[PDB]
This record gives C-alpha cells, structure tokens and sequence, in this order.
C-alpha cells in the first residue's frame, strides 16, 4: 500500500527511497518496493517490510539499458512499457485486496505521476539530488530560466538568496549549462517539474541545515519538504552494523584516519588513460586505498598498474560504502560526489577530495569546497584532463595539508546536523512524521 517507485537499477534512488519506506513502516504502513521484472528475477529483494511488485521497460529477459544505450530510445521505451504495466499493477493491487493510498516516485519517471492520478492513486515526488540542482532545473521548467543556464543566471539566484554560493562555469549543472552534450538528460532533468504541481507532496532527500536558502526555496516554491539524509538509522544514531566483507578485513588491519576511499560511482566510465592517471595518483601519495573498480571497467586496469596498488592497495568491484565510510580506518572519500555519495560521506564526517563528472556532481563539488569547506575539488589541466599529479596533490592536501584540519572541521559539524535532523524533533523527523500520518 505505499508503492514506492525509483528510477530502474539506480541504486542511489533506491536506497534512500527505501530507507523512507523503512520510517514509514515504523509508523505502521505498509511499503512496497516496484521494480522492473528484469531486476525482480536478477536481484534479491529488499525483505521485511517490504514487498516486492513488477512493472516492465519492455525486457523482462536482458537488460533493456544494454540493449539500449540511447538514452531517449531506452526513455521512450521505459515510458510506454512502463506506464501501461504500472496501470495494470495499480489495478491487479487494488483487485488483490491491497490498492494503492499512494506513489512515491522518482521524477526522473514523470509519466508515473499521470498513471497514477488517472488511477485515483494519490502521488507523492521524491527528489534524490539536492535542493541546489533541484531548484535550477525547477526555473527553466517554470520558463523563468532559458536554455542555456549561465553563470549570469545562477549568480542572480544567489544575489536574491535562493543559492548559497555564487556558481561559475564549472559548477553549473551540465545538463542545462551545455543541454546539447546531453539532450536526452537535459529534457529528463526540466520534465521532472513539469506537472509537479499537481502532486498531492514534494519530498527531496536532503536537510534544512546543509542546504538552507535552497531547502527554503524548494518548500516555498514547488512544496518540496526535507526527509533526509534518507540512510540506515544505525548510522544516523537514531535508537528509535558488521559484515564479512573481505574489504573490511583489510580496513580493520589500517591504521586510524589512514585510508582513502576511491569510487566514482556505479554510472560513469572511465577509459584506460583515466583509470591510468587515477592509479598512479593514489599509489604516489603514499595512502593506503581502497580503489572500487566496477567488475564492468576493470578489463581497462592493466598488470602494471594492480601490481602497483598491492604495495598500499586493495582494488575491488563494490564495497558495503556506508560501512567503510563509517570505519575508523577512514581518512577521506575521493568521491565523483554524486548526491547519495556525498551525504554517505557528511553522515560519517568524512573529508572529501571530489571528482566530477555531470548531473548534480560539478555543483555538490563547488559546495563541498568553497560552501561547506569539506574538502576540495581535483582541478583539470587546460585541455580537461585529470593528471596523476593532481590527483595526488589534492589526496596529499586533505590529509596532510595547512588545512587539513578545516576539511576536518567542516565535516564533522555537518556531520553532527545531519544526525539531528533525522533523529526525534529534527527537521526532517518532522517532514516524515507528517507524511505517515497523512497516509496513515
Ligand atoms: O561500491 C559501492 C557500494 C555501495 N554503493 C552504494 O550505491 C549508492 C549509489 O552510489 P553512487 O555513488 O552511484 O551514487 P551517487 O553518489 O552518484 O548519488 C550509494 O548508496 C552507495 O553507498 C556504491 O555506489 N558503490
């Protein structure tokens, strides 16, 4: 009966939409995870409290997103499959006994919203990029912004206080700073607003306190109201932990505040001169690492360059990332910083060294380094290539730097409001209560 709907094999939509879930059960409603019937046969499901429902993007059997690596193609698929398998989910639900009081959904799926509406189904938005890229793609939606967004454009959002800090070039959101790099993204990332206005609530994974003009902003705007950071309770101390994984066997022999985590996330790929300069700069700083390398990018990793992280390394294809950002082992993230990455890094005080690639990735980094004073951005040579030397120096800065005890600081204060606002009485706390007892 709460159907909770992410973007397909997004694993930073799903995890927080899942942990929203888990808040709603503890207030006695009832979750249920909808994915595609791919990964319903190729996944493990979530377990209590959840259950488990099926929608299709039109390949039951493969991967449609390998079959169709277009984006729009893959898009335009998804929709129709899609739209017409969750109005028949939405009606086999409802015949079982168990109709739907409402949809969360991830806007990235605007055609969600209308299947639901037209079912009678009440919908609710969940925003899985923070406030500050939010709101950006929220005024060209509204035709208050033209394509393209400009430095001009969002240093007025921060002269009238809707952003905190002044973005320039490298920090707008690609995705409508250069729209033709990415048409397909581009029209994804404005539609999400298109039509928001008729949601019965707006919810965006985020805090008050680390994103406070444009949390404002988005409440008073579109009624976008903070839930997050949407993780596990444990790690939010909220009393209202261990694994077995090889990796964390390695951690537990490092010495304290040593370790750099490295991983630019599940999406983005790296070609082999990238991997290259990105190896080399962790073995030359000297740091133990943790390099997650995806099982799908590591055929790009040569001999020489493994046997050069055995001295201080571990390389491996996924790590349990919460876990080892909580560990005491844990010196810094060096982080592409998408959004769930980032707030995994804030909840555990953790100093970032951030490496950008698009969507909401160059504009959390300009926050991290020049807002919230977390750590600091790797800087591209003049042809917007990452050097080894680079990569190092700013490792080297975080860690051992003149300042490396502000990057420090920053971290764990945030990390302290972070905790309060998912705990009783915290902003967020606040926001979920409302929503399990209007639903309740
Ligand atoms: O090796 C791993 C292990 C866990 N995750 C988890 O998967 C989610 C999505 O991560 P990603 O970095 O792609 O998200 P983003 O930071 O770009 O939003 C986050 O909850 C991560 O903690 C991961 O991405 N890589």
């Amino acid at each position: 009966q709460v159907l909770l709907l992410p973007f397909p094999a997004a694993q930073g939509h799903t995890n927080p939409m899942l942990q929203f879930g888990r808040r709603l059960a503890y207030h006695g409603l009832r979750p249920t995870l909808v994915t595609t019937r791919y990964v319903l046969s190729t996944t493990p499901p979530p377990g209590d409290p959840f259950r488990v429902a099926a929608i299709s993007d039109g390949f039951d059997d493969a991967s449609g997103m390998a079959a169709l690596p277009d984006p729009g193609e893959y898009l335009r698929t998804l929709e129709a499959h899609g739209a017409r398998t969750l109005a028949e989910l939405l009606l086999s639900e409802a015949r079982a006994g168990r109709p739907a009081r409402v949809l969360v959904y991830d806007p990235h799926l605007p055609w969600a919203r209308r299947v639901a509406r037209a079912a009678g189904v009440a919908t609710a938005a969940f925003l899985s990029q923070p406030c500050a890229v939010d709101l950006i793609y929220g005024e060209v939606c509204a035709r208050r912004l033209a394509l393209p967004v400009t430095p001009t454009d969002a240093r007025g959002l921060y002269a009238r206080g809707v952003l905190g800090v002044e973005l320039g070039p490298d920090d707008v959101p690609p995705f409508v700073a250069a729209p033709e790099l990415t048409p397909a993204f581009c029209e994804q990332s404005i539609e999400q607003f298109a039509g928001l206005e008729d949601d019965d609530d707006v919810l965006v994974n985020s805090f008050s306190d680390l994103e406070p003009k444009e949390a404002a902003y988005m409440e008073s705007t579109w009624r976008a109201k903070t839930i997050g950071p949407s993780l596990p309770s444990f790690y939010l101390d909220d009393g209202r932990f261990r694994s077995t994984v090889p990796c964390m066997e390695w951690l537990d022999k490092q010495p304290p505040r040593s370790v750099v985590l490295v991983s630019y996330g599940v999406v983005s790929t790296f070609d082999v001169a990238k991997l290259e300069e990105l190896g080399n700069g962790l073995c030359n700083s000297g740091k133990p690492f943790l390099w997650v390398v995806r099982s799908n990018e590591e055929h790009k990793l040569s001999v020489q360059l493994r046997k050069k992280c055995e001295k201080r390394g571990l390389i491996v294809p996924f790590c349990p990332q919460l876990e080892v950002l909580a560990h005491k082992a844990t010196g810094c993230f060096l982080s592409h910083c998408g959004w769930n990455s980032t707030l995994e890094a804030i909840v555990n005080g953790v100093p970032l060294v951030a490496m950008p690639h698009w969507a909401d990735q160059p504009t959390i980094s300009k926050y991290v380094e020049s807002l919230w004073g977390m750590g600091v951005r790797v800087q591209l040579d003049k042809s917007g290539i990452l050097q080894r030397e680079e990569v190092e120096r700013c490792i080297r800065e975080v860690m051992d730097g003149d300042r490396k005890e502000d990057y420090r600081r920053n971290a764990t204060r945030l990390m302290k409001k972070a905790k309060e606002s998912m705990q009783e009485g915290g902003s967020s706390d606040k926001n979920i209560a409302e929503f399990a007892a209007k639903y309740s």
